[PDB]
């Protein structure tokens, strides 16, 4: 609810991508989603598991002058999941595949006793 109005002679609202998208990020990875669109004021939802996307400090919304893009600051192997970018009646399909990162943890020390 709470939505405006409008109408035009338009086809397909997601110019880009055409099609599928697949994208492998990781734990705590910073990701960048590209979404464009054919109309400027086209206004747009990224919906996970049928759910609508709400903004957060792990979650940053960018929006270009004509294309919109989802960045990610923190991702979570839980995010990991279906990512449908709705605008009106289409929606854009895009997997974002999170796993575990490379060997980091590094203690190093003289062994006391």
């Amino acid at each position: 609810g709470s939505s405006g109005s409008s109408g035009t002679d338009v086809s397909s609202w997601i110019v880009y991508p055409s099609g599928k998208v697949y994208v492998a990020a990781v734990r705590l990875e910073r990701v960048v989603l590209t979404c464009e669109l054919c109309r400027p004021w086209a206004e747009v939802r990224w919906t996970k598991d049928g759910e609508e996307v709400v903004e957060s400090p792990a979650l940053l919304l960018q929006k270009e002058d004509t294309v919109r893009r989802l960045v990610l600051p923190a991702v979570q192997l839980e995010d990991s999941g279906e990512y449908l970018c709705e605008i009106d009646d289409e929606s854009a399909s895009f997997t974002v595949t999170v796993t575990e990162p490379p060997v980091r943890i590094i203690y190093s020390g003289p062994s006391s006793g």
